[PDB]
Formats: C-alpha cells, sequence, structure tokens
C-alpha cells in the first residue's frame, strides 16, 4: 500500500480538512503510482479538490470525484501515453462544473480541425533519417555516423531507418554505406529505387541531379519528408538530433489531435502601446516530424506536397519578401522564368566572382547602395556612369564621393577591393538560406499548414494548469512533436519564450549552406 499511501498523502498535501486515510482506503483499489502524478499541485484534479475542500460534504464528494476521475480519465490516459497536459484537459472536460473553463477553439492545421480526442497514435521507436552526400567518395561524415551510434544507445531497441541516394556515391562509398548499415542494424532505403506517385519525387531527384549547379541536399531531404511511401509511421528526425532518454515513454506510443505533428514553439513579444498587449507567435520546424499510423496522414501529406509542387513551379512568389528579391539578379531570373537551381547557382557564382562590377550587376542600384551604405549623390553618379566604368572607377567611387581627392599613389587597390568584396559577402547566407527554407523547408511548410498568421494570436497570462483554450495552447498540447517525443532540438524557440530570452538558435547547425 504503503509508499503509495505516502505519495497519495503528499500529493493531497497532507490535508486534515478531510480524513486522507479513510479516503485512501476506498481508493487503494484503483490508485497507482502513475495516477498520483496527476493529482499533485499543478494538476486540474488537485485544483478541483481544493475547491471541494471548501464546500460541504467534502469527504464524500472528493471520494466520488477521485474514483471517477482515476478510473475513467487518468488511468486510461496514462495507459494511452497521454501527457500531463492532455490528462489535465480530459479531467477539466469531464468535470466542467467543478472546473470552469473556456471552450476548446476551432484551429485549422494543414486543413485539419485539431481534435481533443487523442485519437491519433504515433510510434516513438521507429525513426527515419536522411543523408544525401555531396561528395561521391564519402557515404556520410563522421559527425553523423557518431550521432547514429549514439542514438542507438540513448534509445535502446529503436528501429532506425536511413534514406540515401546510391547515385550520389561511387562504388566504394556505396559499399561503405551498406557495410555501415549492416554493422549498425540500420534499415537502408535507396531513394533512387522508391516507387511513388508523389509530385515531390521528380523535384527531389532534380535537386540531387543539380548538386554543384544550384541543387541542395537539405532541399532534397526536405522534400522526402512529405512522400507517403517513405513516411507513414514513426518519426522523421534530422540525423544528428539527440534523444533525451528521460522523455522515452513506456509503451513507445504518444497521441495527438492531428495526423502529422512537428517541432513547435512560440515567441511572446514585449507589451505594445497603448493597451500593453503582448502577442504570441508560433514557431515551427521540420527537424522533428511524427506521422500517425492513421490513413488521414496521407491526406495531410498530399495537401503539403501540392503546396510544395506549386512553389517549385513558381518560386518567385514564395521568395517575394526575402532579401534576394531586392536584387537585379532576382528580377532578371523572374522575368526569364529561371528554375530555383539557376537562381541558387547565380547567387553562389556572384559571390565567388571577386569582381565589384559583377557584384553591382548582381545587386542592382538600390541594394548596392544599401550594402555599401552610399550617399544619394554617390549612388546616382555610379548608376549614371557605371555603363562606362572599369573595376577601378567603381572602386574609387566606393572609397570616396570625391574620387579625385583620393591619393591613388598611396592607395592599396588589392586590399581596398578585398575589403569591399568582404562587406558584400557578409550577406551571402541571408540571400541563400531562404532559397531552401521558403521553398522546401520550414518556411514553406509553415505556409502550407495554414501558417502562419492564422496562428498568430494575442497572449494571455496563465493562471492555473495550462489548458488548450487558445490556438497556440491547442498547438502546444495536441500538435507538437518536440516536447512529447524523445528528441531535443535547439533550432527554434521552446514554447512561450519571451523575446528577450530567445538566445542563439541552432548553434552548431547548418551543414547545407555551400561554401
Ligand atoms: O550534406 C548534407 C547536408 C544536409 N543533409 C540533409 O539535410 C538535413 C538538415 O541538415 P542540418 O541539421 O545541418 O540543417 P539545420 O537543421 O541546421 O538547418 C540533414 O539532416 C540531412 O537529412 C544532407 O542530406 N546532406
Ligand atoms: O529546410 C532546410 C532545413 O531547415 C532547418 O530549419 C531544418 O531543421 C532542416 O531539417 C531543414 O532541412
Ligand atoms: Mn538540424
Amino acid at each position: 500500500l504503503s509508499k503509495l499511501r505516502m505519495r497519495f498523502f503528499s500529493a493531497l498535501n497532507h490535508t486534515s480538512e478531510i480524513d486522507l486515510q479513510v479516503l485512501f482506503n476506498d481508493l487503494k483499489s484503483i490508485l497507482t503510482l502513475d495516477s498520483i502524478e496527476h493529482l499533485k499541485e499543478g494538476s486540474v484534479a488537485y485544483a478541483i479538490i481544493q475547491e471541494l475542500l471548501k464546500q460541504d460534504d467534502a469527504q464524500n464528494k472528493i471520494q466520488s470525484f477521485l474514483h471517477g476521475a482515476i478510473k475513467n480519465v487518468i488511468h486510461p490516459g496514462v495507459i494511452k501515453g497521454l501527457t500531463p497536459d492532455e490528462i489535465n484537459w480530459n479531467v477539466a472536460k469531464a468535470y466542467p462544473k467543478y472546473y470552469e473553463h473556456e471552450e476548446f477553439p476551432d484551429v485549422t492545421f494543414g486543413g485539419f480541425k485539431v481534435r481533443d480526442s487523442n485519437e491519433f497514435k504515433f510510434k516513438t521507436n521507429i525513426q527515419t533519417s536522411i543523408w544525401f552526400s555531396i561528395k561521391p567518395d564519402l557515404f556520410m561524415p563522421s559527425k553523423q555516423q557518431e550521432a547514429l551510434k549514439r542514438r542507438r544507445e540513448q534509445y535502446p531497441g529503436c528501429e532506425i531507418r536511413l534514406i540515401y541516394s546510391s547515385s550520389l556515391l561511387n562504388a566504394e562509398a556505396n559499399r561503405q554505406m551498406k557495410a555501415f548499415a549492416r554493422k549498425q542494424n540500420i534499415s537502408l532505403i535507396d531513394i533512387d529505387s522508391v516507387k511513388t506517385d508523389s509530385p515531390l519525387y521528380p523535384l527531389l531527384k532534380a535537386e540531387l541531379a543539380h548538386l554543384g549547379k544550384g541543387g541542395n541536399p537539405a532541399a532534397a531531404s526536405d522534400l522526402c519528408r512529405w512522400i507517403p511511401e517513405l513516411f507513414n509511421e514513426g518519426f522523421y528526425v534530422d540525423i544528428d538530433l539527440p534523444v533525451d532518454s528521460s522523455k522515452i515513454v513506456e509503451g513507445h506510443q504518444i497521441t495527438g489531435g492531428v495526423p502529422i505533428m512537428l517541432n513547435m514553439g512560440s515567441i511572446i513579444s514585449e507589451p505594445i502601446a497603448p493597451h500593453h498587449r503582448r502577442q504570441e507567435a508560433v514557431c515551427m520546424n521540420t527537424d522533428i516530424i511524427a506521422y500517425s499510423n492513421d490513413k488521414r496522414t496521407q491526406k495531410m501529406m498530399d495537401t503539403v506536397a501540392r503546396y510544395l509542387k506549386n512553389i517549385y513551379d513558381d518560386p518567385y512568389t514564395a521568395l517575394k519578401d526575402t532579401p534576394l528579391a531586392q536584387t537585379a539578379f532576382f528580377n532578371k531570373c523572374q522575368e526569364e522564368r529561371k528554375s530555383i537551381f539557376d537562381l541558387r547557382k547565380g547567387l553562389q557564382d556572384a559571390f565567388r566572382s571577386d569582381s565589384l562590377l559583377q557584384l553591382y550587376d548582381f545587386l542592382g542600384a538600390d541594394k548596392f547602395k544599401e550594402v555599401f551604405k552610399l550617399k544619394e549623390a554617390q549612388s546616382k553618379y555610379i548608376n549614371e556612369h557605371i555603363s562606362e566604368f572599369s573595376e577601378k572607377d567603381l572602386l574609387l567611387n566606393l572609397i570616396s564621393d570625391k574620387p579625385s581627392e583620393i591619393s591613388q599613389h598611396t592607395l592599396d587597390f588589392v586590399k581596398a577591393k578585398a575589403m569591399y568584396i568582404d562587406i558584400a559577402k557578409e550577406h551571402y547566407s541571408a540571400f541563400y538560406k531562404p532559397l531552401v527554407e521558403e521553398i522546401s523547408g520550414p518556411g514553406a511548410i509553415y505556409n502550407a499548414l495554414g501558417g502562419a498568421g492564422s496562428f498568430t494570436t494575442t497572449h494571455r497570462r496563465l493562471t492555473g494548469p495550462m489548458l488548450p483554450t487558445t490556438p497556440p495552447r491547442v498547438l502546444q498540447v495536441f500538435c507538437d512533436a518536440h516536447d512529447k517525443g524523445p528528441f531535443v532540438s535547439d533550432n527554434i524557440a521552446r514554447w512561450q519564450t519571451n523575446v528577450r530570452d530567445l538566445g542563439v538558435l541552432n548553434r552548431e547547425g547548418l551543414s547545407w549552406l555551400p561554401s
């Protein structure tokens, strides 16, 4: 009985406003150590009990409350793999007069109205990762190999699947991949051989075929995540994500309110005048995705795939608000209907050119003026004469708005050029990253899922136990694969991060940005 009794008394705060021993005696039949966690302070049950304590007939009312709550809500919840938050909502919903609350709101996520029924089930012990190599002689770098060996030990008995492309590897590298998979007991999937009707399949093959000419392996990996033949159960996880073994659950099953969950969090803004309202914006990432065994997973997946397909048919709209949209190069590509690959390749080429003239032609008058912080007169002059400039003409007009005043006989032109090229190159990654993120990645996915702004919301202070009564709370409780799954990611903010506390994200990430 014995320390269960002692846990029970502690959970109920050793109150003598009722007799706990007598209560325990009538509950000893259904009480378990697991259900006690859901009775402690911070729980809905606890709060309900504190209110019953202040009314007549507390002994009896509490006993019937507890017996029903445990038998019908908490115990079945624990066995299903429900979280403490999901259990709390189920108790409040089952006892609406003991615990008054707002309605569960209508929230659309990927075309699905989010449900509070816990009906979607997910396996946490099946995990799929992706590695497409850009070096034909290296099947996978050591970092990622060691991540995989480590995952085997932090999550024993998990099924690891690995997607790769044999066409990217030479004979020997391919043999080494297969040998690595044999040694690690990994299920190896060759994307080259996958049979699918997905519209994403030729796009991912094109990304891989364009490596070295504007393709990107993270983009190909992004696309794989939304093909039903590859993902219909378990989790997708970025290959080097660690497992927090304390987050592993007994049955290796969790539930959600939608058929596909992923990594979510949120940022709360500072209070804005005049009403001091703070705003909560939900963040999302695709480094952790959980797919339900339910067949409705295929419908959500096809909604996303169609959105992605539309983006590849016309990337210029998806990119309209990114930094690259401000450049003459971007406008030129758009007018010429260049592919996303020609767009990425032109950017990379501009930045290895070493030419200030080529840089100007790439950026265009306005972006050039802002990059180099030029005065209006200096910018107008350049724009008006650049059609007859040498590299030296341009460099002199960058150094001074009175090129004549400059003692060229003391100037180091090589150093000066390098300096200006350098300033421009600090912009490369802000130009490039969106060419993946807004195309196949989390920016495109966030839009495909209704996102975002549909969930943006205005923020309210929590008073008691958290409940899914506002859109962000519905997402947190029912649609987030991060907190309830076994993996941990530093890519985006965790839930309800005050903006001042954001910190640096993805400290050691970004393997996919070409040098
Ligand atoms: O050379 C590469 C680089 C990246 N990736 C894929 O792209 C994913 C994301 O890479 P990373 O975690 O570095 O991106 P981040 O999460 O830091 O934005 C990896 O998990 C792989 O699936 C790949 O296949 N080959
Ligand atoms: O889309 C490019 C990358 O974006 C990152 O934020 C995700 O963590 C990666 O999984 C993804 O490949
Ligand atoms: Mn990552």
